């Protein structure tokens, strides 16, 4: 079945979180309601501020702003590297990390800018297993 | 762990989608960034285009459709029972479907409407159950 008694009252279904994300993240394949531009060292990347917001406390503090949640285009520190950016941006909408030795530090060092503390606290586990 | 080796080369967040979904629920129980108010039978949701285009088939048509797509106010058919449709909003931010024997012939018809054919095909199943 796709679906269980849950622990309350409600039957619960199984696949419905990750199926709603995997539709998130057709609607940004297809710049489907995005509604925000981020600006990463001249490169762009469209998404949708609720998918942020919910991902990154970074995102979470400006769009819950007065009067920055009205702004269309997001620049990040220029520090940032767009790889990092783009591999965080894709793990927002797949669950996927796709974690490298050529990417880890820039990973972490952009995690840690944008407050995702478990991709941060996952980024310090490998390192360490490589030390 | 919080993570796991994905079939793909990717690591691979087990409560990613689950978490994002949570969020994206709290966001919509503060009014932060909902977009869109569904009118039911004189009754009002705030909610996201985004989640409900994820969850709905006619949500989807009506949200990429050129002219409805900039819509802030949507009407459903004056048919369609309110406590069926917040059931299936709360499903959709949740995962968690709260059918009852008192609602679910009206849950079956508003996602009959909505285009949510799992949700159908789940309602039928605990229908032929009964009889
Ligand atoms: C505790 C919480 C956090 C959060 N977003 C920011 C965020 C998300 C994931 C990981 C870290 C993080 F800082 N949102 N968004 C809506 N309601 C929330 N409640
Ligand atoms: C390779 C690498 C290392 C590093 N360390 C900090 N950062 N920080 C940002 N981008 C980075 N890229
Ligand atoms: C196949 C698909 C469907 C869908 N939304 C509509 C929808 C969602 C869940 C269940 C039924 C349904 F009709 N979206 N949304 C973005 N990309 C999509 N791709
Ligand atoms: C109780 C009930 C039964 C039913 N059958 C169709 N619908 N349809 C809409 N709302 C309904 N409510």
């Amino acid at each position: 079945n796709l679906y269980f008694q849950g622990a309350d009252s409600c039957i619960q279904f199984t696949r419905h979180a990750s199926d709603v994300l995997l539709n998130l993240n057709r609607l940004r394949s297809r710049d489907i309601l995005t509604d925000v531009v981020i600006v990463v060292s001249r490169e762009q990347f469209r998404a949708h501020k609720t998918v942020l917001m919910a991902c990154s406390g970074l995102f979470y503090s400006i769009f819950t702003d007065q009067l920055k949640c009205n702004l269309s285009v997001i620049n990040l520190d220029p520090e940032i590297n767009p790889e990092g950016f783009c591999i965080l941006l894709d793990f927002m909408y797949t669950s996927r990390l796709n974690l490298r030795e050529g990417n880890i530090m820039a990973v972490m060092a952009t995690a840690m800018y944008l407050q995702m503390e478990h991709v941060v606290d996952t980024c310090r586990k490998f390192i360490k297993a490589s030390e």
